[PDB]
């Protein structure tokens, strides 16, 4: 029967747990329905297991500069199993920590699958057991999208990021299909570690929604790293040969004639084409809750759905798909609800983001074209530099560091910082803080530099 | 005879060159007297050659986590020569670049040693040739201090940072004497690379002028890295045995009786006790230019000496001894002089600094005690965290990451950020920009985090 609480959170991922923590910490009676493992996508099959795999690739990369630094080289041969077993243990330790905090904060964990009922007042049922609350948050997140046989015959022969983390040996030949961050990172980890990789993109470059400098630089650094970027190409079908897979792909460079080619002996085919929300089995239809054509839950600036007492945050909304954003919104909400801060909402402007490619990308703000459109070419001035990290001053293998700064108006307010280079992963957080206080280039320029670093380049751009 | 210019800069180091560049770029007729190699301390025997040696040590460190990441280990044996020859070539390329820019900007380079004359109007002479200008800047910098036989007999048997960069093989047994940044860095590079090292400090910990957390953490990380910290100890004398050196050191832990011990078979004895200014051979006495008891040139908030038309910037003044500060002040000055910005002066508050120890230290602002004294215990709240970088979640060897944030007053204005951990070298510049705009913790806290990174810890401190 309906057990009542002050807050019912559906899904124990990033947004979910943060909302429940802050909420209870403000005196509420929360419970967290979760059908699988706490932590959600991020911890089990995302941010965490990705970062470890990346570090591993970073080790692979630098093995290349060993002799250069005076040390003897190493015979090579990465063992995937060893690092996988560990990566996995780590994730378990994290899970144990998560349950611990939840219980330590007195938050129930209704285990199982939640779905709204055919009751007048918002109510959900988990195993014939119904629970209701004056405030219910849907934080079910999303999932990897795979193409159906109904369009790409043999599409179901390939894997997704989820099956990537399930992989137990280093694939011989990998084919990534997708041109966004997840694709790029998978492309780069797999390649660094030894697999022959082809990244299949429908256009000429990657991370197309990122500033032109970033997508342009990133496509190059990828190519220079041993990755094959198959431009203007898609898969028509996949067949399970005896050797491996046979990717029949259509490559149609605009201005030429289309040309089909088979990719044989493929060990792995990763679909990194998108993320579809987790909303169908919630019975959103039972309450007449608004979704878009793609299943995402439509919410307002304050995470409100169209139904009173029901909110949604994170991936499931289809906006700014990142652990920190789900957390930031789940937190702002618990405060708005249980602390009565009517204006407690997350600002989706100037959200910082790091893409763990090689070298790592960092970005916060408007791309130059996003500024030119919002301000006008007369009001947008960019500053940029392209240099080689001194780490490479003694190595044969090189990478670059390109940093761009989009300034707007007379005072030259920094509206966008984009870079890619070594250390760009830890370099970003602070400038992201500065970009949020409304810093102008002079604020950056009246900051005594730190020498010798790559960061100082941003405060001496001229 | 006296050739006249608009600006005469004495010394082509960090402060010197920046002042001349900006100056000429503003239409002046500059010349740069330099008795040695352009770039000064930093480029030839400082920032640059240090950073390369550090990167090298960082490679050594991570060689330790190779098998952990699934790769086979390496037999070891670093070759110093290889990396030294390279480090050196690099520095040459830099020198060539420096002359190039100077000439490209039409700045003369009077080669030789400058010294003021016995002329009424400020005039200097370089090789019986006299040159004068309405504005003369002394940017001679400083030099390593060594103890004289007159106190420490055999003191002249050891070397300094300068002789460190002259070293051609990896010393077998090194003894660093000094408890400040240069000492620590030399201690850590030499140790990472394979030398048995002892850091001799007159107290219990290092970097004593840094926030207590930093000096405390740093002394530990050093000890945990294979470095021997000889606390409460000094050298009484050094003798050249046949094997190597014999350091007779007095160790006097307060609360015990003093105990002398010999350190035998020492390959290297590095004096990292201090930096004395380059002012004696300038003939400062000829114009009655004010110096302090230690030879430093006394200047005001605007770099003015007590003599009209003569200024001083950088190490030679004995304040905030860093390349970026000399640059920042030489630049502010050229603008004040040639652009008539009467208030163009450098703010020595919130100068950021990175110490390249292992892991790297970063700091900007007031130490907690500097705030408690300036504000009062009732008005100072600190926040801190101590965690292990996830890079170590799979390694046996660990390091920590400790970050402290000193907040002041009701709004909790961030007056000091101190940390030590991996990536703390590139992490600092941005927070340094934020700390200068007068950011409050809420500004930091209303900054969507970047996950998974070490930096995010600073914007989620609670
Ligand atoms: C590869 C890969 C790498 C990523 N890397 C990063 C990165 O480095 N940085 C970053 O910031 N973001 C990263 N992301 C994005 C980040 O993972 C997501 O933004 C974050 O997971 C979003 O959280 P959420 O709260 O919306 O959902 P989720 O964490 O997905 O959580 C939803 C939880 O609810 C459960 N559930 C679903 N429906 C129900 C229901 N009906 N009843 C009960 N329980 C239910 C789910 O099992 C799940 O555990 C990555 C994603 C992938 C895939
Ligand atoms: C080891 C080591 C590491 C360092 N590392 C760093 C670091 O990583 N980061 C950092 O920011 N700072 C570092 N420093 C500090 C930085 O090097 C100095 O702050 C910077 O060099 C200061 O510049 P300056 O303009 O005062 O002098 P300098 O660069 O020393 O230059 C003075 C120049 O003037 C010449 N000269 C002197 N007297 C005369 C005269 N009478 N006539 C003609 N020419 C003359 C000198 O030859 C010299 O080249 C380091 C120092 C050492 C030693």
């Amino acid at each position: 029967a309906v057990a009542s609480y002050d807050y019912l959170v559906i899904g124990g991922g990033s947004g979910g747990l943060e909302s429940a923590w802050r909420a209870a910490e403000l005196g509420a009676r929360a419970a967290v329905v979760e059908s699988h493992k706490l932590g959600g996508t991020c911890v089990n099959v995302g941010c965490v297991p990705k970062k470890v795999m990346w570090n591993t690739a970073v080790h692979s990369e630098f093995m290349h500069d060993h002799a250069d630094y005076g040390f003897p080289s190493c015979e090579g041969k990465f063992n995937w199993r060893v690092i996988k077993e560990k990566r996995d243990a780590y994730v378990s330790r994290l899970n144990a920590i998560y349950q611990n905090n939840l219980t330590k904060s007195h938050i129930e964990i209704i285990r199982g699958h939640a779905a709204f009922t055919s009751d007048p007042k918002p109510t959900i049922e988990v195993s014939g057991k119904k629970y209701t609350a004056p405030h219910i948050l849907i934080a079910t997140g999303g999932m990897p999208s795979t193409p159906h046989e109904s369009q790409i015959p043999g599409a179901s022969l390939g894997i997704t990021s989820d099956g990537f983390f399930q992989l137990e040996e280093l694939p011989g030949r990998s084919v990534i299909v997708g041109a966004g961050y997840i694709a790029v990172e998978m492309a780069g980890i797999l390649s660094a570690l030894g697999s022959k990789t082809s990244l299949m993109i429908r256009h000429d470059k990657v991370l197309r929604s990122f500033d032109s400098m970033i997508s342009t630089n990133c496509t190059e650094e990828l190519e220079n790293a041993g990755v094959e970027v198959l431009k203007f190409s898609q898969v028509k079908e996949v067949k399970k040969t005896l050797s491996g897979l046979e990717v029949s792909m259509v490559t149609a460079v605009p201005g030429r004639l289309p040309v089909m080619t088979m990719i044989p002996d493929v060990d792995c085919l990763l679909w990194a084409i998108g993320r579809v929300p987790n909303t169908k089995d919630l019975s959103l239809n039972k309450l007449g809750i608004q979704t878009d054509d793609k299943g995402h839950i439509i919410v307002d600036e304050f995470q409100n759905t169209n139904v009173k007492g029901i909110y949604a945050v994170g991936d499931v909304c289809g906006k700014a798909l990142l652990t920190p954003v789900a957390i930031a919104a789940g937190r702002k909400l618990a405060h708005r609800l249980f602390e009565y801060k009517e204006d407690s909402k997350l600002d989706y402007n100037n959200i910082p983001t790091v893409v763990f490619s090689h070298p790592p990308i960092g970005t916060v703000g408007l791309t130059e074209d996003e500024a030119i459109h919002k301000y006008g070419i007369e009001n947008v001035k960019t500053y940029s530099t392209s240099f080689t990290p001194m780490y490479h001053a003694v190595t044969k293998r090189k990478t670059k560091c390109v940093m761009k700064m989009v300034c707007a108006n007379k005072e030259e307010k920094v509206v966008g910082i984009h870079m890619q280079g070594l250390g760009c992963d830890e370099m970003l957080q602070g400038f992201a803080v500065a970009v949020k206080m409304g810093a102008t280039k002079a604020d950056f320029d009246n900051t005594v530099a730190i020498h010798p670093t790559s960061s100082e380049e941003l405060v001496t751009l001229r």
